[PDB]
């Protein structure tokens, strides 16, 4: 689109906001990692006159950054905040969140993988999500677990109201050509668990992927495309 954030104008310890939709933002962190630095999103929606966070900015300072930034752009409090998988991107941070007075969740399965990674803990454990399928809604959003993808945890975000899919690291960026990390991933059974997304969310008119660029629900086929060339 050429007016989403990319990875050379945000140096690390800076956030950025780009506002999707009424009362939908991603927000856009960058991070060191395997001797370059690289993006990663995340995305705020609000519930009234609260905001519900998905995922840290990917570290502490890059997380006391973002909510910063909220206070100077939104002006609304963050009351509770969703971690979609256990890596550092999605739940590094969580300490500071704690600390700043939002409520932390994610599924009981991020909660044990983030404990044994030594990750950052979410407070409080997710109910309605153990199997591939399950939905639940929660405040303005619904989530849900399509399968072992980029992770055996990993969860979706979709914002009815806009018909936003936050795809988290399940999805990858049209640009992105081949596997990122592997080591948490499930390579055989994430092309059926991105049709378990597609079916679910079959009118998604916005994907927002974990790293880097938005795009539409022509992402889903083109993850499955790098995983399976892979
Ligand atoms: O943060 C993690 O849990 C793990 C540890 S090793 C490395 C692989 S993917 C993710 C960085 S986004 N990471
Ligand atoms: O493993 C991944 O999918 C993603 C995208 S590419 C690779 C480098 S940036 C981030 C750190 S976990 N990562
Ligand atoms: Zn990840
Ligand atoms: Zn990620």
């Amino acid at each position: 689109s050429g007016e989403y954030p990319t990875v050379s104008e945000i140096p690390v310890g800076e956030v950025r906001l780009y506002q999707i939709a009424d009362g939908v933002w991603s927000h856009i962190a960058t991070q060191s990692f395997d001797g370059a630095v690289y993006p990663s999103n995340g995305l705020i929606v609000r519930d009234g006159d609260e905001l519900l966070l998905i995922d840290t900015a990917w570290g502490a300072k890059n997380t006391a950054a973002l909510l910063a930034e909220i206070e100077k752009q939104i002006g609304l409090p963050v009351t509770r905040a969703v971690s979609t998988h256990f890596h550092d991107d999605r739940v590094g941070g969580v300490d500071v969140l704690r600390a700043a007075g939002v409520a932390t969740y994610a599924s009981p399965s991020t909660r044990r993988l983030a404990e044994v990674e030594g990750n950052e803990i979410p407070t409080h454990s997710l109910e309605g999500l153990s199997s591939s399928g399950d939905a639940v809604r929660f405040g303005p959003v619904e989530l849900f677990y399509p399968g072992a993808a980029h992770s055996t945890d990993n969860l979706v975000v979709y914002v009815p109201s806009a018909s936003v899919l936050y795809g988290g690291c399940a999805i990858y960026e049209l640009s992105r050509t081949s596997a990122g990390n592997v080591a948490d991933a499930d390579l055989a059974e994430w092309p059926t668990s991105i049709e378990r997304i597609q079916q679910h969310y079959p009118e998604a008119q916005f994907v927002i992927p974990g790293h880097g660029l938005p795009g539409g629900l022509d992402l889903l086929k083109h993850t499955t495309n790098v995983v399976k060339a892979h």
